[PDB]
């Protein structure tokens, strides 16, 4: 149902980011904060459910469906390169809540939306006040610098991090994101990250 | 015991939904709500034990058995494509409680019945009243739109979710399911989901 | 030090229950309840440590040792078909506590003894009284109906479920087992199961 | 660096205990109790950190290095057979806290030292008194009987189980062991075990 | 996009530490203490988030990129030998929080930075006084002695373990790291270890 032999090159190359020429791969990231599921005021720790909507394009993947009546194909994440996103301020390993699959379209654009439960520390002293408590989540490639992996995000038009939030216990008061590019001790080059700031209080 | 060389095609193709023609694959789901194992009123979270009874048919699979004594065969889930059903409102990774195997019939129809412990948020303010609290569970394919993967109510109808329910702690008042479809941001086509709605109260 | 090439066939057929002709495979199950390690009266949930002693025979396995001074050989579970036993009433995935290995004898009989911590719902309202609380553990193949997989067990001799029980916190008052056979609403045929009934109380 | 094609035989045979003749492999086990990290008096459960020092010899492994400048080689456990030690009285799966690797010397000697966190039941009624609480840990092969796998242990004067013990919460009062050989029911031959007995009290 | 065939040799050799000559491999380590996420004074147990910055050089790896546009390449850890660093005094298995990948440079140096949550025991008697409680973490190779694996200390600073520290619950008062060498039972050769010592208190 697909060009199966191509898929063997694709998985064969999966250890390495798929670059064309020298150009950085643009990886588009958008976030949806879905729910806050722990707000532990004694430990000062929060758990959220977050959907990371990631997409990138590898033109040579377009041959996968060229001869197929499929418009797109869903494939296990293990079959190709996917971004090594890490939460820089996670204090427990994020827990995947969705199927570990990506969708490839006819033009080679790839879409990947892990839904994860993520824990981090946050000062919850004001969580039961009208302004609420303000928390941040930082996400970026752990190992691909910005010469190879460049973060892009939605337009000031389309960004709506709180769009689908729903909780019977907490009110989500605001949610914004910055796109950052920083030098660290390890490496020649800089790393891109997006950081979400949000505020919430108890209902 | 079976046509082993066919299994090599079946496993070989297991990354991709098995379609023929354009036609979406029909996947029927029925559910058994077995137990409500937590209802935490301070966090507004509920954990249930749920069997998902999923079936679909792949004509070419029928040759697996046609010349063997066996009327059906049970195989590990890793040997073929299986639906990537996710609980859209899950707040923890569902925990599999039963052996991960499917059963293939002589005509190539397949049955898969995972038992899973699933956690999600619910407003429990009324859990201790006669009408009780109403909770919803949303299930659908994470990455196959309804051009490829169509959900249908299975043979048992919408009416037998509570058949095996047993708890010393909770009364299950009612349970039904409804089939819906939604437009998502990522994609042009809609996704099918089945939504389970149940009411329960403390004993 | 065994007939390795025969292991190629054994492992090659490990997806499928090893039948000779049409006859169902006799799988014998005996149990030892070792301990009760949680009895939560607020949640009504018990955790036990249980050994399931399972044995079956596959005559063609006898060639594995025919050439060797080994009387029996221990092998990884993954190298052959083993029974897909499940706890029908588990509310958490069972935790294996022992080496995942089976032993094949020179006559091709196979012994598999998993030790597992298993959690289930039990009404514990009477756990701190003289008669104690009565709990049940249901065990059977998840996907092999009784036309393929026949459960058998010890007579009134060899059956002593409480033989090794030790707990500083609970008295095991009595444990019994009973073979049963049920048809399920999802499914055509009947499945064998053994139900273990036990009573315990606080020391 | 090493005779790589030898390792192909070593890994190839890794499913099965490496005997020569029909002599049991001698497996030497010594223990170091490092710490007691849980003593829950409400549940009468203890957790310890324990180093198990295992070693055995497989003369044919000597060719792995005989032409190498390496005096010994550290390898992943998955590359060769290792003893299937179980804690016969564990109530949770022991958690590995150290790298899963063995060291093979020039003579074919193998050393494997896992550090594990292990939970057991123990009557803690006297933990806060002078006699302390006395606990036992029993360890042996789960599936290799003493016709194949024979335990040996420290030349009874260099058995010092308490040697590196260190805790700010508990005094280890004593720790000894014995080497036992017992008959089991599935089992026509006997199984070796070492039982550690220790007494501790709250500081 | 790289020299794939060379990667076959690198992975083929991944079981074994990469030495040239009889020279010890220099493995450089620096640490960043990110957070203290638990200090349980009842149990005298501490959890921290720590980045371990490791680097080492393997000259023959330089041919991986020789003919490529990439100045460096990120690869999954499973593709090459990486150090078997263990927390000698961990009381629970360290939890990895970051993507499991390394970066290989044009000259064959390798960078690996695991973020981990690590638990250990610490006398917390003084955690709530001005000088605070002093804790220690010991890191080194579990199975590579210092004739094969030599520890050298990080490239930027030695008291700046705290560069990224942030906690709403605790003040970090001091942090230092120090190289040591310790002799063990198993081995006629010594193992290097780095000991982080830090003092912290409740805010």
């Amino acid at each position: 149902q697909i060009r199966w032999t191509l898929l063997n090159q694709i998985t064969g190359e999966s250890d390495v980011i798929p670059l064309s020429n020298n150009t950085p791969l643009n990886v588009s990231l958008n976030f949806k904060l879905m729910n806050i599921v722990e707000a532990d005021t004694e430990k000062d720790q929060v758990e959220v459910v977050l959907w990371t909507q990631a997409s990138w394009k590898v033109p040579y993947y377009s041959s996968l469906l060229s001869s197929s009546s499929l418009d797109q194909v869903s494939l296990p994440v293990s079959k190709m390169w996917t971004p090594d996103l890490s939460f820089y301020n996670a204090i427990a390993a994020p827990e995947l809540l969705s199927a570990d699959r990506v969708v490839v379209s006819k033009d080679g654009s790839v879409i990947y939306v892990p839904s994860q439960r993520v824990r981090f520390t946050c000062d919850l002293i004001n969580v039961d006040t009208e302004p609420g408590a303000t928390c941040r989540i930082k996400v970026g490639s752990w190992t691909h610098d910005n010469k190879q992996f460049a973060l892009i995000t939605g337009e000031e038009g389309v960004v709506n991090i709180a769009e689908y939030f729903d909780s019977p216990k907490f009110d989500l008061l605001s949610a914004t994101q910055s796109l950052n590019r920083k030098k660290y001790s390890c490496c020649e080059n800089m790393y891109d990250d997006i950081e979400i700031t949000f505020a919430f209080r108890k209902k």
